[PDB]
DNA sequence: GCATGCATGCGCATGCATGCATGCATGCTGCATGCATGCATGCGCATGCATGC
DNA sequence: GCATGCATGCGCATGCATGCATGCAGCATGCATGCATGCATGCGCATGCATGC
């Protein structure tokens, strides 16, 4: 029967939902969607814990401290408003600043039980999504009547109830036999996941701590193993810890699950674009020095190397791939290789690409070997089946892979990369498993000269020492050297000393600067690094240029000319060069946001290739 | 959760209540009463089982056969209509013809369990009305909050439920002590009664059969021990008949309780007066021979005895009694005595008064003795207290007592009747009991002459032989004799032979006429016996005449004249004669329906007294 | 007016429906034993590759 | 070209999380007796009345 306290807690949350009206229209929107569009959306909204502090302090403190008394009231209050604006229950989500309830699996203790918490870590394993039976319907052929029953369990209501163990009906109240109507019963899905502390926040050489999260219905398939995640929910004690006859059974009943992005991880980074942002992105295009402004802002601290600055942007945007009715796939990724002297900032260039790209994985020479790049087979304890867990290149699909110290790899891995750089498929034929996986990735790499330093007397085949088959699979092979000089020594020295003296905004000189780990959230003046990602993200999703009848003649001339010319080149010439020219041409048209490839872009591609060749 | 069958059964009873709209306005009336009048009325109505047969046959058959499935639906349907017309639950009652479900406690067997039945019999014992606790409210001084709980049992719902044995709360959910708020809790009353087969329908010399009826709330104090009753309800089996370890526990859960009237019983007879009836009753008055027409219709089959015919009507209407501020009570009942020869139809006159009067008890000489007339003391097994059960004259309050063979009584009962005929109180002083009871009754009696036949040679003191104290307590002493003759022999013979040849309407001559037991229900041409009761009932309730300054002189003259006159009279003269004249005068004014006594009535009273005296 | 037998209350004795604790034994049930089963582990050996000479 | 040493997969024993039945015992519930209690029975005895003579 009605409780006064429940009623007042509902009333105050009705007033809260009335004062800040940004949540009512959000509820309106989902009904508008599910009616006008008949992908049915789930019945949920998100609340800010910062708004609650301003509106009411005690109600805020109560959800932080006593969720099991203030959450069902708020949910019922929300359901009432939903049924009000209406011409299936509803549930809430939580965001804002939590404070002392922003914990990790190691610092989460028994004094935080029965409160709402935020937990950080890595997802290590997910289970199979299973149906759960709620209501079952039956039929009696001797009376022409249908009967039903309801089932419930302890992980669906935040407060403790008196158990009702009902049974599965096979028989009528007179004895008539009942047929089970599987299509008329209701089933709701279930999944369980385990979380662990992230490897770069955990103490070195110490065993890790983990926590179990239970998800149901709509939150059931949001993540995969090996992800950075933030979860919010109630830390619940269950059952009796052996007092009917280790301790109590503890787990989190999830309500919010946020994917997070980190360096060298399989979760991509995306940002929400404001119309103001779009206006600047589109304004920048018309000025006909877009390429130079964007190129010089690519790690401006390294000096020169402007053509590699161009090439990295061309790889970051990339062309277009094409599928024919036949069933043929034609590649559209660009790959870069760099050979130079042992103090030419190769690793700074690689690390910058790792920091800026939306999805990137870092590998160093012999570091990754064999299965570590392609895939490996494991066994599942429960079902007993043999499964696959992804290697580096399977994870970096529609992305970039950074290979530092490229020349240190064995031939066995080289033959495996031959298949990824051209067909972009990985084929596995192990005991019982025969499957093909997708790996559509671009590759950037850096290599050391065989003789320590580049020898101008000898020809390239004696300095590089890589097979022609692998060389042809790289679109661009750049060579760089540091010529000892005085003019450039002065110029470089002065600039490098400029850089080494820089105050971050807001410190008195002397004060040490402070380091923090950057965890993201997923959904001629130089341009800011945070804006370059916004530019690229729009430039890939929106523009898909088509080929014109003009520039084909330029490409044809350049390819024919190169193949019937007799200068010693830094790479062999094949049909791969023919396709490379088109990929390069379409990348520049992605830079310009035009719907068609053009002649100026074709000549920029040709100029770049010829500089990198001769 | 909702049942389809329950829903359809509710819907059809909504249609039934809609087609016959005589039950909706009855519900309207009770709300009108309880709002306008703020004696709150109970929430109940009465349905006809004859209407149900015409509207739907299967629904009728279902209530007769399956009450436990069609009664809760009908009650809910009624509650919905009540809450509809509204600008606490409601319940039903049943009347009409039942058929094979009109049984007695002897013919009620185990094949009628779980069906609605009608039972006839006599109420033999009633229990004490006790409160029953439903909802209890509490207070916590450490939190300023009030808590409640609900209780239920098996005798409140017609269908079987799963028991919930809740406990009495003394403690809060934290441990705070609670005060019990007796004024805020809800209590509903309870009573149990036993029924037995009536003595004039039961087989002679055989032990009787009985049945238990449970009544609750509003039906809790409708009857008293020693009443003819008709009860309708469900015949229920309760508990487990020893199968957890005689047979099952059987009882009736009452819904309807009707009092019935029978000859020589304490339940009065009343009829509902139609406006058409009132018009005839009031029309008859204006004609100035009302007394003669009503008098000659009093058992017309007995011949002559017209002055006794008048006297019986005067007793049947009676005067008015008066209470003073002082605390004095002045009598208003009339009493009659008759002395005559052994073939003068005395007992026919007595039996006619027994059959016609609204409440009458028959006693014959030595038949009733001692406690049988006044009262007796018994003991109650449960509470152990000494109680009183009423004798004949305590039961016949505001009524008549017929004593045939008056001269056969002993002096001990005569002294007890001295107190009833004058002060109309009975005083009991037994061990522990000292109480005074009300007995306001009129008395008619008949006595035998001492010498077999009335001897004209001797004076009345030698023929009657009753004490002057008792004679003065009788208003009228009539004497009658049969004078052997020829003219009156012919006249009486012919009339008596007329009577002995009479065909009831609708029989071929020869066919025996059929006897039936007449059980009533409670709430110059000759006038019908059924109408005389209607006349008397209105004449007593409505008219209460007052005394005028005119007729007092007539009464004064007659009383003075009689007390200073020297003829041998048939009774002594006292102030009892003075009061008798006023009682007689006011009775005739009750016959005329005038608001004041008059002179013509006074002279009729004087004439009647002087005929009965001389 | 006197003598008599009946019916009315006293004054014994006994049985009888209610009601509740105690010692013995019933009847179930939670606990300790034994065991089948299938997945993972910790291991030594044979092959194919990379690094000199 | 040739000789050598390391990483990878094959082959072999062993331990160990799940899971379920059975004999034995510990353990609480229902039953049989035993009695206390207060009411009602029914049974002879004394008194006050109604009848006969
Ligand atoms: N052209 C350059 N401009 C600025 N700094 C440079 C340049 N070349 C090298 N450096 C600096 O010198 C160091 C080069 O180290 P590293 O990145 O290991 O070189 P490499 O990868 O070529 O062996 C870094 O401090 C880098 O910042
Ligand atoms: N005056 C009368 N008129 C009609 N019938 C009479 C009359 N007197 C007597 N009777 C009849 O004679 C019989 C009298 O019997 P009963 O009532 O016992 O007489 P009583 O009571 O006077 O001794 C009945 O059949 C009655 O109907
Ligand atoms: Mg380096
Ligand atoms: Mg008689």
């Amino acid at each position: 029967a009605p409780d006064a306290v429940f009623g007042d807690r509902v009333r105050r949350f009705q007033e809260f939902l009335d004062t800040f009206t940004s949540y009512r229209d959000s509820v309106r929107s989902i009904q508008v969607y599910n009616s006008n569009n008949a992908n049915i959306l789930p019945h949920r909204i998100i609340i800010s814990l910062d708004d609650l502090r301003e509106f009411d302090r005690s109600f805020w403190s109560g959800i932080l401290v006593e969720p099991a008394y203030f959450i069902p009231p708020a949910e019922k209050a929300l359901t009432d408003l939903a049924d009000s604006m209406d011409d299936h229950p509803w549930k809430l989500s939580f965001k804002g600043s939590f404070g002392a309830h922003a914990l990790s699996p190691r610092t989460l203790t028994a004094q935080h039980l029965n409160k709402l918490v935020s937990v950080e870590g890595i997802v290590t394993k997910t289970s199979l999504v299973r149906p759960k039976l709620i209501r079952s319907v039956h039929y009696a052929a001797k009376t022409g009547r249908f009967h039903y029953r309801d089932y419930t369990d302890a992980t669906t209501t935040l407060t403790t109830r008196i158990p009702t163990p009902a049974i599965y009906p096979t028989e009528d109240t007179e004895g008539n036999k009942l047929t089970t109507e599987y299509g008329y019963s209701t089933f709701i899905d279930h999944q369980r996941i385990t979380v662990q502390e992230m490897p770069e926040m955990a103490p070195a050489g110490q065993l890790p701590r983990s926590i179990d999260v239970i998800l149901d219905d709509d939150l059931v398939d949001k993540t995969k193993p090996g992800d950075r995640v933030n979860v919010v929910g109630v830390f619940k004690s269950l059952g009796a810890g052996g007092m009917n006859q280790i301790g109590f059974k503890t787990l989190i009943l999830g309500n919010t699950v946020y994917p997070l992005h980190a360096r060298s991880t399989g979760v991509a980074a995306r940002q929400m674009l404001t119309d103001f942002d779009i206006r600047n992105i589109n304004k920048l295009s018309k000025k006909k020095d877009i390429f130079d402004i964007l190129s010089q802002s690519l790690a401006p601290s390294i000096y020169g190397h402007d053509h590699i600055k161009k090439a990295i942007l061309l790889m970051l945007m990339g062309g277009v791939e094409k599928n024919l009715e036949n069933g043929s796939h034609l590649r559209g990724d660009i790959n870069i290789l760099m050979v130079g002297d042992p103090s030419t900032a190769k690793s700074q260039l690689l690390r910058f690409v790792l920091n800026t790209a939306s999805l990137a994985i870092a590998t160093t020479g012999r570091g990754s070997s064999g299965v570590g790049l392609t895939a490996a087979v494991t066994t599942d304890r429960e079902t007993g089946e043999r499964r696959l867990e992804a290697g580096a290149m399977v994870l970096a699909d529609r992305g970039v892979v950074c290979i530092d110290e490229f020349d240190k790899m064995t031939d066995v891995d080289r033959v495996a990369i031959h298949e990824v750089m051209e067909q972009q498929t990985v084929t596995i034929a192990k005991a019982g498993i025969h499957t093909t996986l997708n790996a559509r990735c671009s590759v950037i790499a850096a290599a050391n000269p065989v003789f320590g330093q580049y020898d101008v007397n000898r020809d390239p085949h004696q300095n590089i020492a890589l097979p022609d088959s692998l060389l042809s699979r790289f679109d661009l092979l750049f060579v760089v050297t540091d010529d000892i000089n005085e003019i450039r020594d002065r110029s470089i020295s002065e600039h490098v000393l400029r850089t080494h003296r820089y105050l971050p905004p807001g410190y008195l000189e002397g004060e040490p600067v402070r380091e923090r780990l950057n965890l993201s959230l997923a959904v001629p003046k130089l341009v800011t690094i945070p804006f370059l990602r916004k530019y690229v993200q729009y430039a890939k999703e929106r523009v898909i240029p088509q080929l014109t009848q003009e520039a084909i003649n330029v490409i044809v001339k350049n390819y024919t000319d190169l193949r019937n010319d007799d200068n010693t080149k830094k790479s062999p010439i094949t049909a791969r060069t023919l396709e490379t020219l088109i990929r390069l041409a379409t990348a520049h048209a992605k830079v310009r946001l035009s719907k068609t490839v053009n002649k100026v872009d074709a000549k920029v591609a040709a100029n770049l290739l010829r500089f990198a060749l001769l």
